[PDB]
């Protein structure tokens, strides 16, 4: 079996609707009567055995304080149950889009900050995420920024690449090797991640805002980029920059960018 990571359904218990897609419900509920969780409720015949079985096996490797927790998972009943960290301000795009937080810009650094620690673990366990954007960051009850959709966790986000079986692919957060190529690597991450930055200091703006993904391919083509936001000093783009150099190999690492966004950070 699953061992430890069998949750007993008898220690569920259940809140509030969260959300409804492909993939069926989200709750809010407790687990052991005590701790916040998410419980995704399988809807049948959304994902195969071995699906499955590879997916959980990814998160219960990963593991790190800015990753989306999985707690565990229920197996022996219909529906199957996924039960996840619980993060109470969702996801980290309509986040950005509440006016009402009026968002300092040390806030916003700080979030990038944590989505990069986040990816600089998943580097250094040489996992690549493939779609790193805010619609798939999730966000806690403390402002804290964690990344999600990886594993398991894209069948409890209703991953739209993963419920159009690939039709929606993320064009507007895609280097020129993958566009062209399909050619991805860290580096097709690194790039994501300075599209994230992009997204996170416009307040979550669709990038390239007046583009089709069509267009968007022809203008990287082009060697151009997104613009710096008005709420990015020329600091911070210079590292969100630096994610998107024509050639892969030209890219920071996540460590490189860490150290980068820290002295960014302390210098204020
Ligand atoms: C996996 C996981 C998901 C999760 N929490 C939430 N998930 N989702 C979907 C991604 C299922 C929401 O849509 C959502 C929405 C809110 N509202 C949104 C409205 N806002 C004003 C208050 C917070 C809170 C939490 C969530 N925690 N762990």
């Amino acid at each position: 079996g699953y061992g430890s990571w069998e949750i007993d359904p008898k220690d569920l218990t259940f809140l509030k609707e969260l959300g409804t897609g492909q993939f069926g419900v989200v709750k809010y509920g407790k687990w052991r009567g005590q701790y916040d969780v998410a419980i995704k409720m399988i809807k049948e015949g959304s994902m195969s055995e071995d699906e499955f079985i590879e997916e959980a096996k990814v998160m219960m490797n990963l593991s790190h304080e800015k990753l989306v927790q999985l707690y565990g998972v229920c197996t022996k009943q219909r529906p199957i149950f996924i039960i996840t960290e619980y993060m109470a301000n969702g996801c980290l795009l309509n986040y950005l889009r509440e006016m009402r937080h009026r968002f300092q810009t040390q806030q916003l650094l700080e979030m990038c900050k944590d989505v990069c620690e986040a990816m600089e673990y998943l580097e250094s366990k040489q996992f690549l995420h493939r779609d790193l954007a805010a619609r798939n960051c999730l966000v806690n009850d403390q402002g804290v920024v964690k990344v999600s959709d990886f594993g398991l966790s894209r069948y409890v986000l209703d991953d739209e690449y993963t419920s159009s079986v690939g039709s929606k692919f993320p064009v507007r957060w895609s280097p020129p090797e993958v566009l062209m190529y399909s050619k991805f690597s860290s580096k097709s991450d690194i790039w994501a991640f300075g599209v994230l930055m992009w997204e996170i200091y416009s307040l979550g703006k669709m990038p390239y805002e007046r583009f089709t993904n069509s267009e968007t391919a022809e203008h990287i083509a082009q060697g151009l980029r997104l613009y710096r936001p008005h709420l990015a000093s020329e600091k911070v783009y210079t590292i969100m920059y630096s994610c998107w150099h024509e050639k892969a190999d030209e890219r920071p690492t996540f460590k490189i960018l860490l150290s980068n966004i820290l002295d960014v950070m302390d210098e204020e």
